């Protein structure tokens, strides 16, 4: 058996059942369509719309956004007419899945190469045709995952579509608030695009690695505790999670290049993150106040545990950033006199 429902299943709990049971009906549907088609990883195509369904659901999508992701190729390979799609999943799915295949054609038909600012013109091309914003989603989730498994593509392919990925949706990503997308978008191009420099950089950091890493999790270690042990924090938590955030190498390199610095040189920033998924809350309204007062509750810990380099503490939940960002931030003295940055937000605000 391929066994890649059971992977995708666990990341489907944050869905009513009704909603898994769609999910359940699109991923064998998608299973029937790309039936006996490959992948040129080898892999039987539904590794594919499995993957980026997978990605939309660990950035917690509605329903119909989860089973597109499944459903998001089954138009163009499978004899899959778009009047099915609306009659067994309705007309949402079957209009991001037509979205997300019809744009990719558009963006091959488009005449800007060489021109001053071209990605911004066909970056507006995409945010104007596709009103409904979960069809670029798909798209990104898609690229995403094409991404991940660029090694099965020609050294040209590789490039094309580092580069494509660099101008058009890392920037989108960025536009639509999704950071965590967006960072993985252009390491991932990065990696491809500029290889020699890709292998250069991250040498580099494999060195200093072994030690980074042991610091970061004493600190994780150390706020997990003090997380879990806080009795009234977790009476209105369903679950956590701590981590350190990822070095985002392609901008550790991008402002090298313009700052003209070399790895040694540019400081190396400690940062954690609180993820924090709150408790179902009786109304909709008492639900929207948990997930505020969860953070600042995190806040006050994160100042009992570590001492608050004054000014440094950031409210973009009550400010959110021109995209929508919403977090909270301080800058402690942590690690025995180190700088340690603590990012805090919930498990709907982390995109
Ligand atoms: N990255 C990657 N892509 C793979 C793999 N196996 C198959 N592919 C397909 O290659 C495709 C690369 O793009 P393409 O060159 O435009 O597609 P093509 O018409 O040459 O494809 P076929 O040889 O007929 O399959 C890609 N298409 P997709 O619709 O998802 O996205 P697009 O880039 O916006 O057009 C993949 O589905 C694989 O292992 N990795
Ligand atoms: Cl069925
Ligand atoms: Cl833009
Ligand atoms: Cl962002
Ligand atoms: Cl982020
Ligand atoms: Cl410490
Ligand atoms: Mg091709
Ligand atoms: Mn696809």
């Amino acid at each position: 058996d391929l066994g890649l429902w059971n992977r995708l299943e666990p990341a489907l709990a944050y869905l009513a059942p009704e909603e898994r049971a769609k999910v359940r009906e699109a991923y064998r549907f998608a299973e029937e369509a790309h039936r006996g088609q490959l992948r040129r990883s080898g892999e039987p195509y539904i590794t594919h719309p499995v993957a980026v369904a997978e990605i939309l659901a660990g950035l917690q999508m509605d329903a119909d956004t989860v089973a597109a992701g499944l459903l998001h190729d089954t138009l163009e390979d499978c004899g899959v007419a778009p009047e099915e799609l609306e009659r067994r999943f309705g007309p949402t799915v079957r209009r991001i899945v037509e979205g997300e295949t019809k744009v990719s054609k558009l963006y091959k038909l488009a005449n800007l190469e060489g021109e001053e600012r071209r990605a911004e013109d066909l970056r507006q091309m995409f945010i104007a045709m596709a009103e409904d914003v979960r069809i670029i989603i798909v798209k990104l989730a898609d690229r995403l995952h094409n991404l991940r498994t660029l090694e099965h593509m020609p050294p040209e392919k590789q490039k094309r579509i580092a580069q494509e990925t660099l101008e058009i949706y890392a920037p989108l990503a960025h536009r639509l608030g999704m950071g965590q997308l967006k960072w993985e978008l252009e390491d991932l191009s990065f990696r491809y695009l500029h290889p020699e420099a890709f292998a250069s950089l991250s040498a580099r950091i494999q060195a200093t690695q072994e030690a980074r890493e042991r610091l970061i999790q004493k600190a994780i270690h150390l706020l997990q505790e003090t997380l879990a042990r806080d009795e009234l924090l977790q009476s209105q938590l369903q679950g956590f999670e701590v981590t350190g955030r990822p070095k985002h190498l392609y901008s550790i390199w991008k402002k090298m290049e313009r700052e003209g610095k070399t790895l040694e040189q540019i400081y190396d920033l400690l940062a954690v993150r609180v993820i924090l998924d709150p408790k179902p809350a009786p109304t909709r309204e008492s639900q929207a106040l948990r997930e505020k007062q969860v953070c600042y509750h995190v806040l006050g810990l994160v100042h009992a545990l570590w001492q608050p380099i004054p000014g440094r503490v950031k409210d973009y939940i009550a400010v959110p950033k021109p995209n929508g960002y919403q977090s909270l931030h301080t800058t402690v003295i942590a690690l025995e006199g180190l700088p340690l940055e603590v990012q805090i937000r919930t498990r709907e605000m982390h995109r």
